[PDB]
């Protein structure tokens, strides 16, 4: 820390901060020459060769060591020159650790650790481990040990194997008992990791070239936040490690993480730690302490130094914050621990240094390193204390260039890795066998169920004095500058001189785990390619090579000139074809466009909330689409659901959660008033618990995997700037030979362009990713995970009412409010809130707006996507359909139900995911359209649509006569139903025959309601219903219909886990209307070509007719529009009366017919069996213009466009529909009727146009369209 002198190697041996020390090794050892860079710091600028005996050979061995990067060279740090720049180095990044909040306090912890003064001679008496302290050789060749705390040696064989080092005792584990033993620290500051980002560019849009630097601070700070957990001897177990899977072709062929080490790094990775392991290790070390204190508070004497007992007890009393009474005695303060522990353990790690030192640097642990670099970071030119890499002013600070080894490549040396490339790797064969050496660093990770601990199923018992939960402070930057605040910088432990020990102290290193090295070549013969073989045919060797061709087709790797793409053919050949000089640039341009182009596809899928944005390519850049119903990734995705990315699916273990057993107090209200309340609140942070847990399994099962495709992806698009970098180069590697023609053809900067090209690409990849990995989590994992729950939640409902029964009249006075509090409380999920529980600002956000739209909320969501009725929120697990199920063409979502047995379709929920205390309070909703009824038969006969029912288990959807019904119905067959009624004896019904939303709501502390678009029909209470089963399937089908013809039309049928509210209810209304889709008198799109009768909703009693056709004719409204009926069933107002209207596109046509919002269409009039042109004549006199059929050709420049609508310029619908324009593209009007002498000619007048705008009161304009429809019996005279 600071270190105050500036040394130099040459500097002269004195006895004090620079001696010729002699480490604790073994047998003999020429001193050393070290220097303190500050109290209890030394700093040898040597190899570490005295440490380990078997470590004295400082070159590379035969064999390489499993690991991806690796680095030698014998003689790095033997001239003095080098020792002194190492000197100078590793100073540097202490004051670049001590120039940082995080990292001043930490260093305080490092030089406060002081191994504690185990050597145990005898009980009561304290003693040095002189392997804890090192002799100092004085000038005048004398010599006094001196404790040590934290010493920095140079590497070792392998020049970037940085790591602690301490040496072990005869019987203790000084650096997992609480000890704590001075550290070496294997660290060289002259040689880094080069590692890539993908994830930066959502916030760096032009993150740098390729690979960057790390910050040799970070790494330093690595490895002292391990000093730090050493010297309190708080090391996690090496032999604690997150077991990983191998066998596999994509699993990694070995590699083993500590918990020391995912715990050290911090992020996310500290999170694969399971919450039951987490505290497992803190109870181990909060009673390591607890012995020190029990060390302390009985020691008599201390032998050794000339310091006082008291001084001792102190400096470790100080140093594990132990609280002494005034006698004097120690205790271990559980509040205070916790703390020290929490920073020692979570305040302290890379990834919080990350976010002092402004750097890019690994996201993770897991994060395998690509390469090592020869930096130099002495010089202020090159590194800054306070900049680093990213130096002020210099160029480098934009985009951490400083840290970009190719934007910064004169400050990074790039150096030769001693990791070959396939060193540890796979054989990967396809099915010419067809095979590839896949790196072993370059394969998924997969954790092994067995890491992920649980304990979830011990139940427990809830006293009144339970202690309720505790937060999960996520060390944000807050807690950490509170933590600084409350720090203790003053004193730091006095120099005490110990008697001197043997001239060379004992050594013996501590045991770390064997490395276990690990099989390779191992070959794997596949079926299908893999994401790893297209990967591969991306690459294409390096140049010599003749000028390559793109070309798709896995098979574009077996020609030397393999290369392969999942780019348009187009580009292929845009590429792929000679071009002539003269005309070069052009073709640059023309690539980098379409580079930029197809690199940017983005599908929206709006009609798919879940997983909005949408890179296609990526199924045919890394093989994604896993061979399902063949290609069509967006469609693959969509069908699937995120699980398509998962290299390997993770499970998800949550046990029977246990439950509470409950505490009785006799006639004692608060006790026992007081138990129900940690009941329910255990049971609130019981649901915490779980959700915790599938976060953490969801952190390292699947949310890594997304990762590394995301790291993949970025790959390949990198494969194929590369090339097109390759071919366009081949082109003009043959140039014309013509200098100061063209200012270049800049390949560095042609590149310069492909990155942007690809940052941005990135950001969109990214995006889509985050969105498979949060969705993935909320409907593949926490389902789960909350089935347990509420079953917990429904069982500790009744173990808790009946405890408050158990216990009335002693509870005398609120033996109803309590019954009410649980009742209430344990009637609602505990909303999961991934805030509590990760950081990142980048999945947050996203989870964010999944959570904003509520229909990922619902546990049933069935959509007719891309080619099957499937259900969206991945609930159900097979959805059976029928065979004389009919899905309307155009609309396929509307799906149409027959009387016959054979059309019906069944949803069965995955059971596992589904909890019977689920129709307690729930919503469902469905659009739907019933046909009329004509018979008698219909009346009187209420057959079913929708059941679910497992022998009365209620709820089940059913029809009778103009009335939709839902009844509820418990196992005790108590039943409940609600019913709206809808009339058959109207001029004109807006439920007859017609699309009808439909929510049904359920409370079960309440009612039953229903609502009928939107508004709310009625309810009735349910406060009496009793406990009612959960169906795992529903089933969809009529049922009892009497009727032979009675069918019915659903749609958009949801289904809600919780009670939906009104606002809720008329947004999701609103949702499913497709205001931006005109529509049918009954509800369909309004379409093209397609013959309507037009009934005016102002004056319904009239029908459109042509008096004359000509421009010297005119259309009105008829009279009397006829009436329909058949007695005693239905008595409606005729509506295939009158002149039909036909929709004739004109903007944007071709495509699907369906009439939209601002479509500029033509009306043509059909007028005894021929149509005419709708027109009119702008010139007229007043504001109304008549309108008259015309002869298609006649017309000529008169108006006739008509621009539909369906949304108000304000937003609102409207149901003026037709708003005719003059050629000029002005404004006629809106279309409507208009008396002229007792005649009502039809009209476009301006006027509505200026009411719409106002109010929305149903006008002349309010016109309809009507089809001829089998739900409406009529025969179209
Ligand atoms: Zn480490």
């Amino acid at each position: 820390p600071f270190v105050n002198k500036q040394f130099n190697y040459k500097d002269p041996v004195n006895g004090v901060d620079i001696a010729y020390i002699k480490i604790p090794n073994a047998g003999q050892m020429q001193p050393v020459k070290a220097f303190k860079i500050h109290n209890k710091i030394w700093v040898i600028p040597e190899r570490d060769t005295f440490t380990n005996p078997e470590e004295g050979d400082l070159n590379p061995p035969p064999e390489a060591k499993q690991v991806p990067v690796s680095y030698y060279d014998s003689t790095y740090l033997s001239t003095d020159n080098e020792k002194d720049n190492y000197l100078k180095g590793v100073t540097k990044l202490f004051e670049r650790i001590y120039s940082t909040d995080l990292g001043r306090m930490l260093l305080t912890s490092i030089v406060r650790g002081i191994p504690f003064w185990g050597g145990s001679t005898i009980d009561t008496e304290l003693k040095v481990i002189d392997t804890n302290c090192i002799n100092v050789i004085q000038p005048d060749g004398s010599y006094r040990s001196e404790e040590l705390n934290l010493v920095i040696i140079g590497p070792s064989a392998d020049i970037i194997q940085f790591e602690c080092k301490s040496f072990g005792h005869e019987v203790l584990n000084l650096t997992r008992n609480g000890y704590g033993s001075t550290q070496y620290i294997r660290f060289s500051p002259d040689f880094t990791f080069g590692f890539e980002e993908s994830l930066e560019v959502d916030t760096n849009p032009l993150l740098g070239a390729g690979k960057f630097a790390t910050d040799p601070a970070v790494t330093l700070a690595h490895q002292l936040i391990h000093a730090g957990h050493r010297l309190y001897g708080i090391a996690i177990n090496p032999n604690r490690v997150f077991k990983v899977n191998t066998n596999a072709y994509y699993e990694m062929s070995g590699l083993e993480v500590s918990f020391e080490e995912l715990r050290t790094f911090g992020g996310h990775d500290a999170k694969f730690i399971d919450s039951l392991q987490e505290n497992e290790f803190r109870l181990y070390y909060y009673n390591k302490f607890k012995d020190i204190a029990s060390t302390l508070n009985k020691a008599k004497s201390i032998v050794g130094t000339t310091a006082s007992l008291q001084y001792m007890k102190n400096v470790f009393k100080e140093k594990y914050l132990l609280s002494e009474d005034t006698s004097g005695k120690f205790s271990v303060d559980k509040l205070k621990f916790d703390k020290l522990y929490k920073m020692l353990t979570e305040i302290y790690t890379e990834d919080n240094f990350v976010k002092f030192f402004k750097v890019l640097n690994a996201k993770t642990f897991l994060n395998f390193d690509k390469a090592v670099f020869k930096i130099n970071i002495v010089p202020k030119v090159n590194y800054t204390i306070y900049d680093g890499f990213n130096l002020r002013n210099t160029n480098l600070a934009a985009n951490f260039n400083g840290q970009n080894t190719e934007i910064n490549n004169m400050n990074f040396t790039k150096l030769k890795n001693f990791t070959g490339l396939f060193e540890f790797y796979k054989l990967l064969c396809v099915r010419n066998d067809l095979c590839i050496k896949v790196n072993n660093w370059d394969l998924f990770f997969s954790p092994s169920e067995d890491n992920f601990t649980n304990d979830l199923n011990k139940g427990e018992e809830i006293t009144s004095d339970t202690n309720i939960e505790a937060a999960e402070e996520n060390i944000s930057l807050d807690l950490i500058q509170q933590y600084y605040l409350t720090f203790n910088f003053d004193n730091e432990p006095e120099n005490i001189s110990i008697e001197n020990l043997s001239s060379d102290i004992i050594g013996q290193l501590e045991l770390m785990p064997n490395i276990e090295r690990f099989p390779n070549g191992k070959k794997y013969e596949l079926d299908k390619y893999t994401m790893f073989h297209y990967l591969r045919a991306q690459e294409f060797e390096h140049g010599k090579s003749r000028i390559a061709l793109t070309n798709s087709v896995n098979e574009a790797l077996l020609n030397p000139s393999r290369v392969y793409t999942f780019f348009s053919s187009d580009y292929v050949k845009k590429v792929n074809k000679a071009t002539e000089a003269a005309m070069f640039l052009g073709w640059v341009e023309q690539l980098v466009y379409d580079f930029t182009d197809e690199t940017s596809e983005v599908s929206t899928t709006d009609k798919i909330a879940d997983i909005t944005i949408i890179i296609p390519y990526i199924g045919p850049a890394l093989n994604i689409g896993n061979m399902l119903y063949k290609d069509d990734f967006v469609g693959a995705l969509i069908f699937s659901g995120a699980v398509i990315l998962l290299e390997f699916i993770p499970e998800i273990a949550i046990p029977v959660l246990g439950t509470f057993a409950l505490v009785s107090y006799i006639a004692n209200k608060v006790l026992t008033v007081q138990t129900i309340d940690n009941a329910l609140s255990k049971r609130n942070e019981k649901w915490d618990e779980v959700y915790k847990y599938i976060v953490t399994n969801w952190l390292a099962k699947v949310n890594t995997q997304i990762d590394l495709i995301r790291k993949k992806m970025k790959e390949a698009l990198e494969n194929q700037a590369e090339a097109t970098k390759a071919i366009i180069n081949y082109q003009y590697n043959q140039y014309t030979e013509e200098e100061k023609n063209n200012i270049n053809f800049n390949i560095d900067d042609l590149s310069s362009k492909l990155n942007e090209s690809i940052n941005k690409a990135m950001i969109n990849i990214n995006k889509f990713l985050n969105q498979c990995s949060v969705s993935y989590l909320m409907n593949s994992m926490i389902p789960y995970g909350v089935k347990r729950l509420e079953d917990f939640d429904a069982s500790l409902k009744d173990a808790l009412l009946k405890y408050i029964y158990d216990n009335r009249g002693t509870l005398i006075g609120q033996v109803d409010r309590l019954k009410d509090k649980v009742n209430n409380t344990l009637s609602t999920d505990i909303p999961f809130q991934l805030s509590k529980y990760v950081d990142n600002q980048r999945l947050l956000s996203t989870f964010t707006e999944y959570i904003k739209n509520i229909i990922n909320t619902s546990i049933l969501n069935l959509r007719y996507e891309s080619n099957h009725l499937i259900d969206l929120s991945r609930y159900a697990s097979k959805i059976n359909i029928g065979s004389k199920v009919n899905f309307d063409p155009i609309d396929k979502n509307q799906i149409q139900l027959f009387n016959l047995e054979s059309s019906k379709i069944e949803v069965i929920l995955k059971n596992a995911i589904v909890y019977n205390s689920m129709y307690e309070n729930f919503s469902t909703s469905f659009w739907i359209r019933i046909p009329k009824y004509f018979n008698s038969i219909s009346l009187n006969n209420e057959y079913t649509i929708i059941n679910c029912m497992e022998n009365n288990s209620g709820w089940k959807v059913s029809l009778n006569y103009g009335e939709i019904i839902w009844t509820l119905q418990d196992t005790q067959e108590i039943k409940q139903r609600v019913v709206f009624k809808y009339s058959q004896m109207i001029n004109i019904s807006d439920y007859i025959n017609r699309w009808i939303f439909v929510t049904i709501t359920n409370n079960r502390l309440n009612n039953s309601k229903i609502y009928i678009n939107g508004r709310l029909i009625d309810q009735k209470p349910i406060s009496n219903l009793g406990n009612i089963h959960a169906s795992n399937n529903i089933m969809f089908k009529l049922d009892g219909c009497r009727d032979t013809h009675r069918y019915i039309w659903i749609k958009y049928f949801n289904l809600f886990d919780k009670e939906l509210n009104e606002k809720e209810i008329k947004d999701l209304y609103d949702n499913q209307s497709n205001s931006g889709i005109l529509k049918d008198f009954w509800g369909d799109y309004l379409q093209y070509d397609k013959p309507y009768y037009m009934l005016n909703l102002y004056d319904p009693n009239k029908y459109v007719d042509v008096n004359n056709v000509g421009i010297r004719g005119y259309m009105y409204l008829k009279g009397p529009r006829g009436s329909v009926m058949t007695t005693n069933i239905y008595l409606n107002s005729s509506l295939y009366r009158g002149a039909k209207f036909i929709i004739k596109k004109y903007a944007s046509g071709n495509k699907d017919n369906i009439v939209r919002n601002n479509d500029r269409v033509y009306i043509n009039v059909v007028v005894k069996n021929k149509e005419y042109r709708l027109a009119t004549n702008a010139s007229q006199a007043g504001v109304e213009k008549i309108l008259s059929a015309l002869e298609i050709p006649d017309v000529g420049n008169l108006s006739q466009v008509v621009v539909m609508k369906s949304k108000n310029d304000q937003g609102i619908t409207n149901k003026c529909k037709m708003n005719l324009q003059d050629n000029n593209g002005n404004d006629i009007g809106f279309i409507g009727f208009h008396q002229f002498n007792n005649i009502a000619k039809l009209v476009a007048s301006n006027w509505y146009n200026r009411q719409i705008e106002r109010s929305s009161r149903t006008l002349g304009c309010s016109w309809e369209f009507i089809p001829v429809d089998d739900g409406w019996g009529e025969r179209p005279l």
